[PDB]
DNA sequence: TATAACTTCGTATAGCATACATTATACGAACTTAT
DNA sequence: ATAAGTTCGTATAATGTATGCTATACGAAGTTAT
DNA sequence: ATAACTTCGTATAGCATACATTATACGAACTTAT
DNA sequence: ATAAGTTCGTATAATGTATGCTATACGAAGTTAT
């Protein structure tokens, strides 16, 4: 007992080691747990095998995502191991439980929802609307846009980029130094390389916006309703803006989004990840180079990724039409 | 011993957590393994070491194919695995003898089979041959064979079409949007468009079996002598009637079968799986596009399908042709 | 005791889970082993750590190559650790002077040495030199060289192939399916293709040797003075006959080898394997393709195989030049 | 307690089964943490989770690289395992605070330096500065560039070469047989052959020298303010000096130093390796062709070399740019 | 004076890499139910 | 009598799932320099 | 006899995977024959 | 007095290595249908 105090001490004090957004889902799940055990009259913590049935079946009779009630009992995982505890799922109740979750949703018709794609179509249209914009909002979503689609990078990553982290080839392409992703720590880190057209891009926005000014300022800052742009070295360009410009962009084109209230349907961080991978696939790239591209080691991600290509289109369709 | 009750009886609680496929072909090793086990004076539960290696040289003496034997191994590990027990495969006298029967079947000359192709000349031919049929079971057999081609399904997903999953594309052509994915991330996607030619056939077969009369109504269902079909919302058409369909369409071409018992001497329901991929290897498209149109994530089985054809020879062949 | 005992009888009782040489390098290794031990007063099984240190010393003084210490060590180690007993390894002793022996072995001068190879050019000298011979023999060789090269297999595999193995390309191009290879172990297998030229040279041998009267026959038998071939689907042909085949062609076109005892002076059985390798490599054959055609799984082989490339044909030299 | 005693013991004995700049950094480390633990009251050996924890805290504190970090601790898991002992790595404690530093310092945008190249240009350019200086100086210095660039030899290894390793191809170029490999598998070959215009400079090397009066000299040797070679047969011109001949060559050209204390500012002992890398790339010559050019088997390495070359920038910009 | 263009936040859900186990078809035979 | 299925048990081919993270998705409420 | 092998025993290379050393950088303090 | 080294300690970049097999290398000695 006095082991699994000191466990999660250690956890905590070295708390950096983890990712941000691992703490903030370990506190969500945490006070859903502990809140359907206050009301149930449940132990919190240790957890007993039972209780996390029961919780697991209220979670899927709550209609949530199998992918969600996962994340739940993933997060109740992790408490307990690191604590120096057995895990929920080291149970038949849980580990059964959750197999039977995942399969009954997916019978009853569910399946993962992949973000829209956002194309080089869709880029070269959105250029030839913007290009000519002197507005310095328009200038740096187009040279964000540029960056999304031609590195792959997450909108995490793309907010992390500095002005330092910025070089030149011998053509004079832009190269962006980035050391950290989801899945790569590294101080050798990985280079970005921009075709000539996204460069021409980001150096717009640099000289518009002042970035240089400081080599620690982010590349990529907000923008006041007055047009000027205000770089820091301190304070990143969020993600939900980041979305936001996604999304901006894609009510320039297509409207209003649909009433539905469904996840993707307009664009998002993830579109462009999606739209490039796409692209390569159907031109033909190889997968070694494709995996460069997105900085990937295993190739079971770029399935994943081109799961929706368009069936009309697709290579049955287009054989049997002959 | 209560521990392993109380495991049992959990597996037994959440039984829905593994497919009724699953469970068929645990009842049918257990009952292989304990009537072995009854002949020779042996223990079935908990399974020992050195029984499983006699059992398995049995096996093997008997003729089964590897996989075969890896499948009963594999059904022995799980029920003790999940009755809390040591599997089977984890002692040194079991690791040993599988090495040696793999090695000494595939020595042998043993050769893992696959479903007899269905390609496009088939399915041309099988047209050609059956087009001028005003029967309702062959409108219906070749708006399946139509079908199964174009999109890559299994049986059993064609088996789960409803008349409410059909669309109409701006183009004309047939969408049939997935109702039950095989897995939480569809590598097939949700959909499968249909050509021009073979939205043609189901529509037929709609008109003439009347299954659109509730949208609830399978796709496909069963035609009684008299030709006259009987749709329904409830029943869908077995698995193995859409086998004998393909099975029936080789006798009427190729005649009957030899007594010899061999699989695969007619097509099967995987036939036309193993047939597009072919034909889509032949036509250039590329594996990844090949991969997405089956929603195949393992390369191996599509290599299988395809690995006979000129254009998967290899580098050499080309270096010394050149 | 007992449990050693129990430990190695299994072993035995499966011998055919491991490979017959390493069944043979054991036994060479323990007779090496224990005649050391009875000239030197020590006990051979188990070895003490401070025994088996003195006996790779011992094998260091003869003045033998680091890869054979290593395969002494090797197979004590296996014999320990099968029998349920601590390595010799495992103690800092044998761990420790084995480190060292590689080590000041290599400062002294020594390196692993390599097959001389056997590329497209010399495949093309002896294929118009040879292509003439009415000579059954010549028929048999030139068709072992061309699928040596065209395929990459090693030797034994190659003597293993069976009539039967051998099938079709639509464009008449010859498979070969092969089950088992040192890395791999399956009733799926793989199959090599062989380019049109080799596939013709393969055909001649089959129409000249009367192997296809079985399927069963070794594709590969020998060939008695009178010019005749003795088919078998029991015998094969050595694998040192298929190395006097290397050294019988190089001997052809360089005169008789050097009294040296040096080892390749002329070509042996890995030498269309590396020769291959290196024509890929030059010809700008990607890593993929390369790894697939000689059945790779890890990229690391590609520059074991590649290690010996002229330099004075190389990349650099080239560079400087022009 | 003793059985530790053992091992350090097996360790001395046998001493030589590590490199002495393995050694010697393990002492250096030794020197570093027991240091610490004095200063702060722990107890240096066996080394315990907590205080190897603050340790490395302390490390990143006083600003070390990630790599260097790494190297400390590795020293330390060493000794320990030898010793028999339990590592510091296999702790909760060290596994987190290492995770957290190199999140950290990634994050404070600390990068891995590399040499800055050597390439052609620039070997071009000393080449027309010195190529008729008769110094005597300026003669070796050259014939050191040259080899360094041609063979992409360590300058270790350039320091070990002899003239008995010298000799003529059939062409008239130097090849210098490789004495001492780097492994006992060799990557780079046994054997490196220099340019016709890099024979000359080696050439002139040697005649104004007198190396070659006896084979057993090294190639390389002093050369005292007379202008006047000393070659020896026991002693190498230490690497040391051979970086002094990058940094001289570089402030010949471009003066003295940033004196930032940066690394790197001018060249050193890997330039060439590196320069001759980024040249192949601009070339179009094979990934594995340049990895076989400088011995290199980790992809990764080259990669950091070339990747911010415009013919290696990727698909995603090939895809945008056409 | 409100207001563009954010930022912060909560719950809900997808993407990665590695390790390794189910899950679906195949098919002869035995039933079954409307002709 | 029988067409055309369904149900079943076992043989074997075909992919499947968990783990331990780390990330985006998006409506809602709050903030700051205009 | 003899071609053309086979059999055999010892010596040494190739493979896939999982993890640990081994080299260079460089300012400083010496050393040595001009 | 000094050019041009060598030695040294520590920072950091660069590959390196063991493991548990499975394979070939090749001289020599023995074999069998001509």
């Amino acid at each position: 007992s006095d082991e699994v105090r000191k466990n999660l001490m250690d956890m905590f004090r070295d708390r950096q080691a983890f990712s941000e957004h691992t703490w903030k889902m370990l506190l969500s799940v945490c006070r859903s747990w502990a809140a359907w055990c206050k009301l149930n009259n449940r132990k919190w913590f240790p957890a007993e095998p039972e209780d996390v049935r029961d919780y697991l079946l209220y979670l899927q009779a709550r209609g949530l995502a199998v992918k969600t009630i996962q994340q739940h009992l993933g997060q109740l995982n992790m408490l307990h191991r690191r604590s120096g505890l057995p895990r929920p799922s080291d149970s038949n109740a849980v580990s059964l439980v959750m197999r039977r979750i995942r399969k009954e949703n997916v019978d009853a018709g569910e399946r993962a929802k992949q973000a829209l794609a956002f194309e080089r179509t869709d880029f070269d249209q959105v250029r030839s609307l913007m290009e000519n914009s002197d507005r310095c909002q328009d200038i740096r979503n187009l040279a964000f846009l540029g960056i999304a689609y031609n590195t792959l990078l997450r909108i995490a990553e793309i907010a992390r980029i500095r002005v330092k982290d910025i070089s030149r080839t011998d053509g004079g392409r832009m190269l962006i130094h980035i050391g950290r992703t989801a899945t790569l720590v590294s101080t050798a880190g990985v280079e970005k390389a921009l075709s000539l057209g996204v460069t021409k891009l980001v150096e717009r926005w640099i000289s518009v916006s002042g970035v240089a000014d400081d080599p620690n300022n982010y590349l990529f800052c907000r923008v006041r309703k007055n047009g000027v742009a205000a770089p820091s070295a301190t304070s990143q360009l969020s993600t939900r803006a980041l979305e936001g410009i996604f999304e901006a962009t894609h009510r320039l084109i297509y409207g209003a989004k649909d009433d539905s209230g469904q996840r993707y349907l307009a664009w998002s961080g993830h579109s462009a990840r999606v739209g490039a991978a796409r692209d390569m696939a159907r031109a033909g790239v190889s997968i070694p180079e494709i995996m460069q591209a997105g900085g990937w080691t295993n190739v079971n991600i770029v399935m994943n990724y081109i799961r929706n290509l368009d069936s009309e289109t697709g290579a049955m369709v287009r054989l049997l039409e002959d």
